[PDB]
């Protein structure tokens, strides 16, 4: 996250950190044994770390938990990263409290102007690369879908939205990816991909995940 601000910990209590060895990708807690992230993600041996803030120091709140399966989208496209989501199951289920909790699927689409919280360790400098240790957190508007379309032409698909700042300066960035997009305690977007971090005219491009809850739901009551 470039241009946020510290979250505080565990104050984004749905937020989880995909660990391969080392901290890749953010995720969405969806239930006690689900997680939501984004296709681009995908790995094998993924452990799920939940209820992380400094995620180099064990802090006393976390729960590490292996994957034991992996869905991504069927319609995922890695070169156009349209259908960019996918779902992972946890090896057991994680222990719901305040410090840990799931977050909420849309029941509708959000608008262009709705205010969200987008967070994650990702890198906070837009030129130049520092990996923060806590969690950080961006408060943005998702961005009109003509704004988006103008930012990169050719490139949105109805699956995608923009969120940020036109002017540049505070975006999502490497290391975010994964990660959620919350407007009104419900999961609207999962941190996708861009051009650059916090450029003017570029801004972050998020999985639409209000397009996903059928799937998400079918997938999550079958697995
Ligand atoms: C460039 O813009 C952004 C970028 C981000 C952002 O995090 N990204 C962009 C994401 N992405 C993947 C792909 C296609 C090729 C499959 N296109 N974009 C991956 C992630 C990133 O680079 N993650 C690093 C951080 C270090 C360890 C390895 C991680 C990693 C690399 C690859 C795959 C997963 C994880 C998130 C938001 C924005 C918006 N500014
Ligand atoms: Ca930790």
């Amino acid at each position: 996250i470039v241009g946020g601000y510290t979250c505080g910990a565990n104050t984004v209590p749905y937020q989880v950190s995909l660990n391969s060895g080392y901290h890749f990708c953010g995720g969405s807690l969806i239930n006690s044994q689900w997680v939501v992230s984004a296709a681009h993600c995908y790995k094998s041996g993924i452990q799920v770390r939940l209820g992380e803030d400094n995620i180099n120091v064990v802090e006393g709140n976390e729960q590490f938990i292996s994957a034991s399966k992996s869905i991504v989208h069927p319609s995922y496209n890695s070169n156009t990263l349209n259908n960019d989501i996918m779902l992972i199951k946890l090896k057991s289920a994680a222990s719901l409290n305040s410090r840990v909790a799931s977050i909420s699927l849309p029941t509708s689409c959000a608008s262009a102007g709705t205010q969200c919280l987008i967070s994650g360790w990702g890198n906070t400098k837009s030129s130049g690369t520092s990996y923060p240790d806590v969690l950080k957190c961006l408060k943005a508007p998702i961005l009109s879908d003509s704004s988006c379309k103008s930012a990169y032409p050719g490139q949105i698909t109805s699956n995608m939205f923009c969120a940020g700042y036109l002017e540049g300066g505070k975006d999502s960035c490497q290391g975010d990816s994964g990660g959620p997009v919350v407007c009104s305690g419900k999961l609207q977007g999962i941190v996708s991909w861009g051009s650059g971090c916090a450029q003017k005219n570029k801004p972050g491009v998020y999985t639409k995940v209000c397009n996903y809850v059928s799937w998400i739901k079918q997938t999550i009551a079958s697995n």
